[PDB]
RNA sequence: GGGGGCCACUAGGGACAGGAUGUUUUAGAGCUAGAAAUAGCAAGUUAAAAUAAGGCUAGUCCGUUAUCAACUUGAAAAAGUGC
DNA sequence: CAATACCTATCCTCTCCCTACTGGCCCC
DNA sequence: ATAGGTATTG
């Protein structure tokens, strides 16, 4: 008894199938247990598990780090407290206590209500002089008098609880705050350096214009314009724009050849100016720090708002600047409101729900919400005008905790708390002995190379202590050893050398590791010139003499530099031709000229004496980020730079790991040659090996050490091995799901292997990351797409606009302009055709007027549109607005368009599997199977793994009428999964030697022609570019084997796709994650809502609702009734929360008597997750949704004949014309087929889905459009499915007309239907009479 | 075919540090005419505290990912059970 | 019970490691 | 975006 598997495997459902030799599925006789009348039943072989999707980590992290930062800041708090105790204690000796029950009601409050003085008269007078905190903190900062101690520490907690940002390092206010006297030094600066065009800045009020609310470009337009004689994109208008925070090219203003892109945002500034310092000299390099200066304050700003000559709190002046104006504005407007439109005032200041005042203060009303809402009542009214431009520039009635206030730095507070503490130590000592403390309280943060401060019990962890004991703000520094802390965190996420399994890694910018890739890549180069017979390779003198002159004078080595600087310089070569390197060499030094440009000693950098040194001080600046730690660290070479060489070094900083370790490059030798790995690099006689023929060559000793050095560890479990795989965590479950089915399906052929297991893996907001490319693509570009044609990220998932906006607004074969409202009469063109490539992806595609401009529609665009429009291409590419693929795809003609080889591949490509995931899928399944080796050692493949792309299976369905409609089942993943059985063998013992193309295990016209005609030997006539006509029977060549009986195994294919029965099977499981909502909702009295705290009784302060059910449970119990108490036996489903899970499962009887129930039969306790199933009468099916809801439980097995008949007529995906005609011909013969299909619905739905309503409602619909085109009305019967579909009902539409869901609120009947319990296949079944229970 | 180093791109996964809102209860004396219902007017911008209930290992730690049909034997882990 | 309509926490900065899609140079 | 919870209305 032989047989096959094949396989589906998908991010929600895993096909599979059992084949035969004939193609054929087995049925089975399979032993029912439980406690029904039904000892066995009949099973297909043939499947589908259906299975929620798996989930990534991300949102449990942003739980978790956010809970850290909760008690951190806590904890800050916490710290304050302690030291203001026993001076609090002598003020007031219960403020913390009524600090502490705030949030508690009068009736529970253990204090005084009033929580700052514990009187109303002293709280209202505080409330009446100080209206926000923000007067209190001015006042504190500003004022001499002694100050109440209790108000001090508001303040300074109110600093400390909402800290802001640390996105600056350093200190802040260094007098950069004036924008006036930064732009008045930038105007001398660039006066200085151009004496001859002078700018007058006489009279121009850079103040208001720079600090003006308004856009980059329209600040830079309106200093401009106060300019004369400039303009916007000279040297000063590029200057002013770079401090404005643009992306200004000083390219043209300087006259140079490299783009001087530079943006003061950007990490690559600091190279970016030095860079193009490199060209113009470092004169002007006063001007563009001039320029960075005036940027920060400029950005200072935007937040302070107000003059920081009249306050030393200048952030709290402006939230009461804030506070002075929302009151000035709030009186006139109530005045104006009064006088000219006195209906609306009501609706305006009093309805919380109408998006007004009210709503805005007392409501759920937004700052955007209440100014769309007022805008046109202040547009309606007159005097208004100042109103209206306070609400443009999002300046009018502003509260000050905003959602804006991220902007603000840490150091500002700081400044105000340094302040109020050098205002109040002159009066408490304690605030004088610890006034650093509580700065450093503020300032503090746990570094990101530290980790969390546990003590072993995180599994995130892993700080190491200089000592035991707790980590306090204070002594941070010196309990935790931050050196090893940070490099652990590099060092636990490194991978160690494969070779050298103990060795790590060196560092990618090592000057050994680039030495090493250079001379690997400059090893096999060759060369010819006239008077010589053959290519040479370089020799070790060649070599050195390379390096020597070019890699170690220039960053990059071209070809042309390599035939003129030397072969010409040194050889005297008139000619050469060289082979192994084109246009440029990929490796360089750059490592070395970095260096080289830091301490300027090129003879230090030369000497091999110095190594060492160097590669301990790149490993430092790679391992290392913080730059206190990286001066620790050189610190031992202190004495070999200059304190200026020291200062630039440290400022120097690397990323990245290669994949060797310094012992494998220039470590470990041959026992005979004594040379290292670099050593034959730079010198191999004349055979110069490379590093793999190196580590491969049994003549020598690197391979043999390398075989030594491995180990091979513990292994990995199933599931272990699954999780360390590169890849989706959905695909991941599915991929286990797979191996657990077949585990399940080899049990049940009586432990027999299969003959093969043919496989196949469905390929794998987004709108913010949308326009997120589009808004950086067009600042860069210096285009007002924007501002002329705005867009919001939803109408980016229209894929015409997104190209069009991806592209400038530009055809892109043509040098002209596209219109947007035109979008619909344009072209969306595949760049390489889809016929080789089938990719629709953006990558691919390209909006122009006419697809008919691309030239000639057989290849990539043609030369003369490269021609044409390579400029405009390389700046979409520097704007990341296309991609480098895209671009170089569009520009193939230019090499030559595609050759013979590149169809070739690419037909080949739709075919053979090569996604390195399929691949470890089909490693896990080969492992599995085959087990035991050979007289020769060699494994014995008894099972064939093989691998198909979902093309193939498609292009079969498609060819002989096997059609899908995904939405009438889910018996589709099924069929999927016997047709890859089906089509793998086949097409395996039919050519036997493309074996080693699909399966797992170790002439281009010749090629793209045999891979196009690879499926034909199904055909029985074949039409190839005349008719050619193939036997009825195919065989095997040399076996003589029957592979395919057209006249009988199609019909075998289409025997096994009409079987109705079809285990479909939806994983059940146990529902985790949240306890409930996140909502925290007001009070109600209502026992529905959840306690937020212990004693926060729900019904005074509001709390959860809607938990998450994480199983049912059965509970056979009495409950008492009444008022006497009688028992009453009762059965009934009982939902234990995810929340309540581990109260439940430590100990499940005290649980359920303290719900009421009493005399629980223990033994009849049944756990029911999640997807249960149950049947109830004429086979109708439900699953369990929760507790309280079901879900539909039924597959409609719809007949073949209406399921092709649906899918050709609803033109769901052609071929030839006379072919369009007979399946056109054959829905019009067969139109019946649509009131036999609502017959079909019809008949399931009063059977097993049981919605009157709903099925007259689409019975109506259906009769009320029966005039319209038979593609419409199939097209909607498409949609009818939704009715029947398995799982969660939900809402569809017939043409207009809407369905709502019909839900199944209760779940009484499933108390007395049958319980099945089903394997992962659905095959071994446990089905439990629920009737008789109770 | 499978595999490695390098260059360029493209898409994904995992971890750390931090900020700003939102919400909830309380505090911020509402006033006047009416028995009340109510009417008229005044006012509004701020703060405290919680932000999964909680846990023991008590850390400035952990608490939403992965994994789960049923039954037997098992403390569990784990095996085993049906053409 | 049954059906109906409404509800559903959000945004942002920052340090770093890893694999893998395709194209290319050289090799095992 | 789903699809389960919830109060409201019978
Ligand atoms: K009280
Ligand atoms: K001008
Ligand atoms: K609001
Ligand atoms: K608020
Ligand atoms: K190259
Ligand atoms: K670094
Ligand atoms: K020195
Ligand atoms: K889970
Ligand atoms: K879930
Ligand atoms: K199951
Ligand atoms: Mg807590
Ligand atoms: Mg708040």
């Amino acid at each position: 008894k032989k047989y096959s598997i094949g396989l589906a495997i998908g991010t929600n459902s895993v096909g599979w199938a059992v084949i035969t030799d004939e193609y054929k599925v087995p049925s089975k006789k399979f032993k029912v247990l439980g406690n029904t009348d039904r000892h066995s039943i009949k099973k297909n072989l043939i499947g589908a598990l259906l299975f929620d999707s798996g989930e990534t980590a991300e949102a449990t992290r942003l739980k978790r780090t956010a809970r850290r930062r909760y008690t951190r800041r806590k904890n800050r708090i916490c710290y304050l407290q302690e030291i203001f105790s026993n001076e609090m204690a002598k003020v007031d000796d219960s403020f913390f206590h009524r600090l502490e029950e705030s949030f508690l009601v009068e009736e529970d409050k253990k204090h005084e209500r009033h929580p700052i003085f514990g009187n109303i008269v002293d709280e209202v007078a505080y409330h009446e002089k100080y209206p926000t905190i923000y007067h209190l903190r001015k006042k504190l900062v500003d004022s001499t008098d002694k100050a109440d101690l209790r108000l001090i520490y508001l303040a300074l907690a109110h600093m400390i609880k909402f800290r802001g940002h640390f996105l600056i390092e350093g200190d802040l206010n260094p007098d950069n705050s004036d924008v006036d006297k930064l732009f008045i030094q930038l105007v001398q600066t660039y006066n200085q350096l151009f004496e001859e065009n002078p700018i007058n800045a006489s009279g121009v009020d850079a103040k208001a214009i720079l600090s003006a609310r308004l856009s980059k470009s329209r600040r830079l337009e309106n200093l401009i314009a106060q300019l004369p004689g400039e303009k916007k994109n000279g040297l000063f208008g590029n200057l002013i724009a770079l401090s404005l925070g643009l992306t200004p090219n000083f390219k043209s203003n300087f006259d140079l050849a490299e783009d001087a892109k530079l943006q003061l945002s950007k990490d690559t500034y600091d190279d970016d100016l030095d860079n193009l310092l490199a060209q113009i000299g470092d004169q002007y390099a006063d001007l563009f720090l001039a320029a960075k200066n005036l940027s920060d304050a400029i950005l200072l700003s935007d937040i302070l708002r107000v003059n920081t000559e009249i306050t030393k709190a200048p952030l709290s002046a402006s939230m009461i600047k804030r506070y002075d104006e929302h009151h000035q504005d709030l009186t006139l407007l109530k005045a104006l409101v009064r006088q000219q439109l006195p209906e609306k005032y009501k609706e305006i200041f009093f309805d919380q729900s109408k998006n007004g005042y009210a709503g805005y203060i007392d409501g759920g009303a937004s700052q955007e919400e209440f100014y769309k809402f007022i805008k046109p009542i202040l547009e309606k009214m007159d005097g208004t005008e100042e109103l209206l431009v306070k609400l443009n520039r999002e300046d009018l009635l502003r509260k000050q905790r905003t959602f804006d206030n991220g902007s603000i730095p840490h150091q500002i507070h700081l400044g105000e708390l340094h302040a109020i503490l050098r205002r109040q130590e002159d009066f408490y000592p304690f605030l004088k002995d610890n006034r650093e403390k509580i700065e450093k309280i503020l300032t503090f943060r746990i570094p990101y190379y530290v980790g969390p401060l546990a003590r072993g019990n995180s599994r995130f962890a892993w700080m190491t202590r200089k000592s035991e004991e707790t980590i306090t703000p204070w002594n941070f520094e010196e309990v935790v050893d931050k050196g090893a802390s940070a490099q652990s965190f590099i060092e636990r996420m490194t991978n160690f050398d494969k070779n050298l399994p103990n060795e790590k890694v060196l560092p990618k910018h090592s000057l050994l590791y680039e030495y090493f890739t250079v001379y690997n890549e400059l090893t096999k180069v060759k060369y010819v010139t006239e008077g010589m017979r053959k290519p040479a390779f370089l020799s070790g003198e060649q070599k050195k003499a390379i390096v020597d002159l070019l890699f170690k004078t220039n960053r990059k080595v071209t070809v042309k530099q390599l035939k003129e600087d030397y072969f010409k310089k040194i050889e005297c070569f008139d000619s050469v031709e060289i082979s192994g390197v084109e246009d440029r060499f990929n490796a360089s030094l750059g490592t070395y000229h970095d260096l080289l440009k830091i301490i300027k000693d090129k003879d230090f950098l030369d000497n091999e004496e110095n190594e060492d040194i160097l590669e301990d001080i790149v490993l430092t600046l790679t391992l290392f980020e913080d730059r206190e730690m990286i001066e620790e660290r050189l610190k031992t070479y202190a004495h070999l730079f200059d304190d200026k060489v020291m200062k630039q070094l440290k400022r120097r900083r690397y990323t990245g790991w290669g994949r060797l370790s310094r012992k494998l490059i220039n470590g470990i030798r041959d026992k005979q040659s004594g040379k290292t790995i670099l050593d034959f690099l730079k010198s191999d006689g004349f055979a110069n090996r490379n590093f793999m023929q190196l580590i491969h060559d049994d003549s020598l000793t690197f391979k043999e050490d390398i075989q030594k050095a491995q180990v091979s560890g513990q292994g990995d479990s199933l599931h272990e091995h699954i999780a360390n795989l590169a890849g989706s965590p959905a695909i991941k479950k599915g991929i286990l799901q797979t191996v657990k089915v077949v585990d399940e399906l080899v049990k049940v052929m009586g432990r027999h292997k299969p003959e093969n297991i043919v496989i196949e893996m469905a390929r794998e907001k987004n709108s913010r990351e949308r326009m997120k490319r589009i808004e950086e693509g067009i600042k860069e570009l210096g285009s007002q797409i924007l501002k002329e044609h705005p867009v919001e990220n939803t109408q980016l998932q229209n894929e015409k606009l997104y190209l069009y906006y991806l592209q400038n607004g530009r055809d892109m074969y043509v040098d002209q302009e596209l219109d947007i409202n035109r979008l619909s009469d344009y072209d969306v063109d595949a760049i390489v055709p889809q016929s080789f490539l089938k990719d629709d992806s953006i990558d691919n595609k390209v909006l122009t007027r006419s697809d008919k401009n691309r030239g000639k529609s057989d290849n990539v665009p043609s030369e003369e549109v490269v021609k044409k429009m390579k400029n405009y291409w390389r700046q979409l590419l520097n704007a990341k607005l296309i991609t480098q693929r895209k671009f170089d795809n569009l520009t193939k003609a230019e090499r030559g368009g595609l050759s013979e080889l590149d169809k070739a591949g690419f037909i080949k490509r739709q075919l053979v599997e090569t996604r390195q995931i399929t691949k470890h899928v089909a490693q896990i399944l080969d492992s599995r199977m085959n087990t035991k080796y050979d007289e020769n050692d060699k494994l014995i493949r008894e099972v064939k793994v093989i691998t198909l792309k979902s093309k193939l299976v498609s292009d079969f369905r498609k060819d002989f009428q096997f059609y899908k409609v995904r939405e009438i089942n889910n018996y589709h993943h099924a069929h999927d999964a016997y047709l890859n059985a089906v089509v793998g063998t086949a097409l395996i013992k039919k050519y036997p030697k493309l074996e080693s193309e699909f399966v797992y295990g170790d002439k281009a016209t010749a090629k793209y022609f045999f891979y196009s005609n690879i499926m034909n030997f199904f055909k029985t006539e074949i039409t190839l570019a005349e008719i050619r006509k193939r036997p009825l029977i195919e065989t095997n060549g040399e076996t003589g084997e029957i592979v395919w009986d057209k006249g009988r195994d199609f019909a075998t294919v289409r025997k096994v796709l009409s079987m109705p029965q079809v285990n479909i099977v939806k994983k059940t499981e146990v529902q985790t994650g949240g306890f409930s909502k996140e909502s925290i909702l007001p009070k109600r009295n209502s026992d529905k809502l959840i306690a937020r705290k212990k004693d926060w009784d729900p019904k005074k302060y509001g709390g959860f609702d809607s938990p998450t059910v994480a199983y049912s449970v059965l509970v056979v119990a009495k409950v008492e009734k009444g008022k006497s108490k009688k028992l009453k036996s009762v059965k009934e489903l009982l939902g234990i929360t995810i929340m309540e899970r581990s109260s439940f499962e430590k100990n499940p009887i005290d649980f359920l008597e303290a719900k009421g129930y009493k005399e629980v039969k223990k033994d009849l306790i049944i756990k029911l997750p999640k997807y249960s199933l149950f049947e109830l009468e004429n086979g109708r099916k439900r699953m369990l949704a929760s507790a309280g809801e079901l879900q539909k439980g039924n597959e409609l097995a719809l007949p073949s004949k209406y399921v092709n008949f649906l899918y050709l007529a609803s033109h769901y995906e052609k071929g030839s014309p006379e072919d369009n005609e007979q399946k056109q011909l054959f829905v019009e013969q067969h139109k019946h087929y649509l009131d036999e299909i609502i017959e079909q619905i019809s008949e399931f739905s009063k059977r097993v889905i049981l919605a009157d309503a709903n099925l007259d409602k689409v019975l109506s619909a259906y009769n009320k459009h029966r005039d319209k085109p038979i593609r419409e009305q199939a097209e909607n019967i498409i949609h009818l499915f939704t009715l029947t579909n398995l799982g969660a009902p939900a809402a569809f539409k017939y043409f207009d007309t809407t369905i709502d869901r019909k839900r199944y609120t209760s779940t009484k009947e499933v108390l007395d239907a049958t319980l099945i319990h089903q394997s992962i296949t659905g095959l071994y079944e446990t089905r439990i009479d629920l009737s008789q229970l109770g």
